[PDB]
C-alpha cells in the first residue's frame, strides 16, 4: 500500500472552525461550492517506476487487488486508463516535468440504480482479469431512495494531485480553477463544478434543502425525473486550498451542507 494515499472526510462547520477562517482571513477569499456525490469513494492512480508506470485503483480502505470485484468497476477501467495517461501528459507538459512519480485522480463512483421505468437497468457486464463478469444490474453501491443518478455506472472527480518524487510529503494539489482546467482536456471526465463562488458566506448561503442532484439530466435523463430526487449536498472549499500560503494558517479549508431530507434517511 505504499503508493495509496488516503483520501479526507469532510466536517460539517463547527463553530471553532468558522471563527478561525474569518480570523485567519480565508473566509474573505474565493470559495466554491460543488456536488456532494453519494456513492464510494474511489482513487485512479498513475505511478512512475522510472521508465515504465503502472495503474492502480483504490477504495475508501487501500488499493485492489486487480481480482477484487468492486462495484462493477472494472467496466470502467480502459475508460480510467486512457484518462489518466492523457493526464499525466497535460501535467508533465504544462508544468515542465520529466516524471510524475504519483499522480492521484480522487473522486466518487456512483450510480448504477434509477428506479423510473423508462430507464431500464444496466445490460452491461464486467469482466474482471481472471474472466470472471458481473452485472452491472447487480450492483448496489447504496440503498438510500434518493440521491439517484443513472442506470449506469460513473465516476465524478473531485481532486487531482500529483508529487514529482512520488513522496507523500511532497504532493501538490491542484486548486479549483487548475481542476477545471484539466479536468475539462481529460475526455470524457465528469467532474465537480462550482454551483456558487464567492465568499466562505455566499457558498454557506446555498440552498441545499431544495438542491435536486443535476447529475440524472446531464447524464440523459431529463425527460424521467424523480420525486424528491435530491442531491445529498455539497462540499464547499477554498479555490486555493493546499496552496502553501493557504495551508500556513493551519485551518482547514473543506465543509461539507447535507439536506436534512439526505440526513434523515
Ligand atoms: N465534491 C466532493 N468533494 C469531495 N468529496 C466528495 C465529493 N462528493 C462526494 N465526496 C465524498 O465525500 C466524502 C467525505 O464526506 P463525509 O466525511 O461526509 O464521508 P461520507 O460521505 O459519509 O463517507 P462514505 O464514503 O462512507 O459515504 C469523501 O471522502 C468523498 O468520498
Ligand atoms: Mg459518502
Amino acid at each position: 500500500q505504499s503508493d495509496f494515499s488516503p483520501y479526507i472526510e469532510i466536517d460539517l462547520p463547527s463553530e471553532s472552525r468558522i471563527q478561525s477562517l474569518h480570523k485567519s482571513g480565508l473566509a474573505a477569499q474565493e470559495w466554491v461550492a460543488c456536488e456532494k456525490v453519494h456513492g464510494t469513494n474511489f482513487g485512479i492512480y498513475l505511478i512512475n517506476q522510472g521508465d515504465h508506470e503502472v495503474v492502480r485503483f483504490a477504495k475508501r480502505s487501500g488499493i485492489m487487488d486487480p481480482n477484487e470485484n468492486f462495484f462493477g468497476y472494472h467496466i470502467l477501467i480502459d475508460e480510467f486508463t486512457a484518462q489518466i495517461r492523457i493526464l499525466n501528459d497535460l501535467l508533465k507538459q504544462k508544468y515542465g516535468l520529466s516524471r510524475v512519480g504519483r499522480l492521484v485522480l480522487n473522486g466518487e463512483l456512483f450510480g448504477a440504480k434509477y428506479k423510473h421505468p423508462l430507464v431500464p437497468k444496466s445490460e452491461k457486464w464486467c469482466t474482471l482479469p481472471n474472466g470472471k463478469k458481473f452485472p452491472i444490474a447487480g450492483v448496489q453501491i447504496q440503498r438510500e431512495p434518493f440521491p439517484q443518478y443513472s442506470p449506469e455506472l460513473h465516476f465524478f472527480a473531485f481532486d487531482i494531485k500529483y508529487s514529482v518524487s512520488g513522496a507523500e510529503e511532497d504532493f501538490v494539489l491542484l486548486g479549483y480553477d487548475e481542476f477545471v482546467e484539466f479536468s475539462s482536456k481529460v475526455p470524457n471526465l465528469l467532474y465537480a463544478r462550482a454551483l456558487v463562488r464567492g465568499t466562505l458566506d455566499e457558498c454557506l448561503a446555498f440552498d441545499v434543502e431544495n438542491f435536486m442532484t443535476p447529475l440524472p439530466a446531464l447524464l440523459g435523463l431529463g425527460n424521467y425525473p424523480l420525486e424528491g430526487n435530491l442531491a445529498e449536498g455539497v462540499v464547499i472549499r477554498h479555490v486555493r486550498r493546499g496552496d502553501p500560503a493557504v495551508e500556513k494558517h493551519n485551518v482547514s479549508t473543506i465543509i461539507k451542507l447535507r439536506c436534512s431530507s439526505f440526513m434523515e434517511l
